[PDB]
């Protein structure tokens, strides 16, 4: 059926510059597709989501930790 | 105060095709400022919103129309 139009695309333009603590890290969120640039979004308490470059291992670090308990 | 952290942004990452009839864009939307490359989003009936490049005149046409009326 007539699916939607072509709505923006929730796209990081950059990324945080410091790690954050694992106590401030609850879930996390990924971006879309549609931009050939996508990254990984980690969700805190004091915030909301932070873009990260998936680029720097301790990312990919507390991706896992998260897909664990 | 601590304001928010830095979530992803809704930029566009392409556009459509075919200009939308007036009769088919009741409203429209910005995108943001943080990805170089902003565009305006049209609103329609049977969709959500659809990205459109600033740069086809009948795009600030449309806009200008939407300021008025």
């Amino acid at each position: 059926a007539p699916m939607g139009s072509d709505p923006p695309t929730a796209c990081c333009f950059s990324y945080t510059a410091r790690k954050l603590p694992r106590n401030f890290v609850v879930d996390y969120y990924e971006t879309s597709s549609l931009c050939s640039q996508p990254a990984v979004v980690f969700q805190t308490k004091r915030s909301k989501q932070v873009c990260a470059d998936p680029s720097e291992s301790w990312v990919q670090e507390y991706v896992y930790d998260l897909e664990l308990n």
